């Protein structure tokens, strides 16, 4: 689709519209395995201030796969452990605050604006608009910060997809922990209104 832009502008420019995000929907993928993650797959809806997130998730806990929805609402996590039936989990910070992705200090703008080493490799479209696919690595505390699980001791091979036009938002994320292991995220919707409420609990809450 034509020659390949300078990489370092767009990831400055993303850096500065993902520090700015209150709200995307996203999905998380894990490949292979990393030790501390039961996470396979995860897709939701995310917004901060306040800290709001809907969604369901994959999950992996001895040999079973487990699917589940979840809420965060008022800084609780509530889930599915049977069909449509909610219980309350306490805390999500207890667990992962969700806020933790799009917080601008730490989130995933500290993980943009700590990509070193640049270099724009090819074009992909994704969710029907044109990326330009990144390759660079991200500082292991900008890593542990954003995903302490990972638990990176050296500069993390990443790979990240900015959009090509418009706000060149962030698109999608890669963070290579070695042969093939990795977690990804594809964010979309940047800034959507975001539906949350408390869940339904039954009166013997």
């Amino acid at each position: 689709g034509g020659p390949l832009p300078d990489a370092k502008p767009l990831v400055e420019e993303a850096t500065a519209q993902t520090k700015a995000l209150k709200s995307a929907h996203m999905v998380l993928t894990v490949n292979g395995k990393i030790p501390g993650l039961s996470l396979k797959t995860l897709s939701g809806d995310l917004t901060t201030n306040p800290t709001a997130a809907t969604g369901n998730w994959k999950l992996t806990l001895g040999g079973s796969d487990i699917d589940a929805d979840f809420v965060v609402f008022d800084g609780i996590l509530y889930a599915t452990l049977t069909p449509n039936q909610w219980s309350d989990f306490g805390p999500a910070a207890d667990i992962y605050d969700p806020a933790q992705v799009l917080n601008p200090d730490t989130g995933l703008a500290n993980v943009l604006a700590n990509f070193a080493d640049a270099k724009a490799e090819g074009r992909d479209t994704i969710n029907g608009q044109n990326t330009i696919r990144i390759s660079g690595k991200v500082s292991a505390q900008a890593v542990n910060q954003i995903a302490p699980p990972f638990n990176a001791t050296q500069p993390v091979p990443a790979t990240v997809w900015i959009q090509e036009t418009g706000d060149h938002q962030l698109a999608q994320a890669q963070l290579d922990r070695g042969s093939g292991n990795s977690v990804q995220m594809t964010l979309s919707k940047w800034g959507e209104k975001v539906q949350v409420t408390k869940p339904p609990v039954s009166k013997l809450h």
